[PDB]
């Protein structure tokens, strides 16, 4: 599923990411538009054999098992396949746990290039929220 911009935006307000551990709703929203551009079945393998899943890129090595990453550690407790669905609710639990971890959203690269220190509110401006 490809949502649109503010589709997106209601549902991961809906799963209680506004404001989760302090990171408004629009770096959701913007961390999703470029790791995945709002695409639930994107996939893209990195360099070191794990696999990034899903409307957040949710990595193989450690958070979601995929069957063929070396020294995987499945910290989310089930398959990457389920953060490609339709329905985000897996990815949005793994996502709250990956940025409770200890760096927050940094561990979203995209999300440190393209969206942190930027005009983060203007990627839910005009929705209906
Ligand atoms: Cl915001």
């Amino acid at each position: 599923k490809v949502f649109g911009r503010c589709e997106l935006a209601a549902a991961m307000k809906r799963h209680g990411l506004d404001n989760y551990r302090g990171y408004s709703l629009g770096n959701w929203v913007c961390a999703a538009k470029f790791e995945s551009n709002f695409n639930t079945q994107a996939t893209n393998r990195n360099t070191d054999g794990s696999t990034d899943y899903g409307i957040l890129q949710i990595n193989s090595r450690w958070w979601c098992n995929d069957g063929r990453t070396p020294g995987s550690r499945n910290l989310c407790n089930i398959p990457c396949s389920a953060l490609l669905s339709s329905d985000i609710t897996a990815s949005v639990n793994c996502a709250k746990k990956i940025v409770s971890d200890g760096n927050g959203m940094n561990a979203w690269v995209a999300w440190r290039n393209r969206c942190k220190g930027t005009d983060v509110q203007a990627w839910i401006r005009g929705c209906r929220l």
